[PDB]
């Protein structure tokens, strides 16, 4: 693996924040395991759990990204995306969203999300990449409870492909 992150020695890591919400590394709540990264106070759907990943991996290759998520409260199904961000030449200012892969997770059952993802070439000046866990964007106008529950992942990984 070029990757992994199983939360149980738990540690935050470098895993953080997008906005406003909470992470935290809880013990108790785990995929076949103790421990796992619960993001909650989310009020955005873009609201989720992120890490840097660009620097344990080779620019123009071609990874695999997978991991495992599970909600607990509210609809009795919710889709869950797993997503990059991109910054290029430092610029902070233009970031680039894209998702790679989704999945219907049902109430309470830990589900796999994953894909294949293109890690950009340096000839692009590619500066950050980052994967996340978020819900289906809505315009905040629109966002609803349902839309913002916490969930949980765990089980991170990336493969060389
Ligand atoms: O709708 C496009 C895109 O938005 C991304 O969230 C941004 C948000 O749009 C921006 O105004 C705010 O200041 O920062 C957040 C990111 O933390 C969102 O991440 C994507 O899922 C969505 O496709
Ligand atoms: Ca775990």
């Amino acid at each position: 693996a070029l990757f992994k992150a199983d939360f149980e020695d738990g540690n935050i890591g470098n895993w953080r924040a997008r906005g406003t919400e909470k992470l935290e590394v809880v013990s108790g709540i785990g995929h076949n395991s103790n421990r796992s990264l619960k993001t909650s106070s989310r009020s955005e759907t873009y609201h989720g759990p992120l890490v840097e990943v660009l620097p344990y991996l080779q620019k123009g290759s071609t990874v695999h990204i997978s991991f495992w998520a599970m909600y607990d409260e509210g609809p009795a199904t919710q889709v869950i995306n797993g997503s990059l961000e991109k910054e290029f030449n430092r610029d902070t200012a233009n970031l680039e969203y894209a998702m790679f892969a989704s999945t219907t997770l049902n109430k309470g059952q830990w589900k796999k999300i994953e894909a294949d993802i293109i890690v950009p070439a340096e000839s692009t000046g590619i500066s950050g990449l980052r994967m996340y866990a978020e819900t289906p964007w809505k315009q905040s106008s629109e966002v609803t409870e349902t839309d913002t529950i916490p969930f949980y992942v765990d089980d991170v990984q990336i493969t060389a492909t």
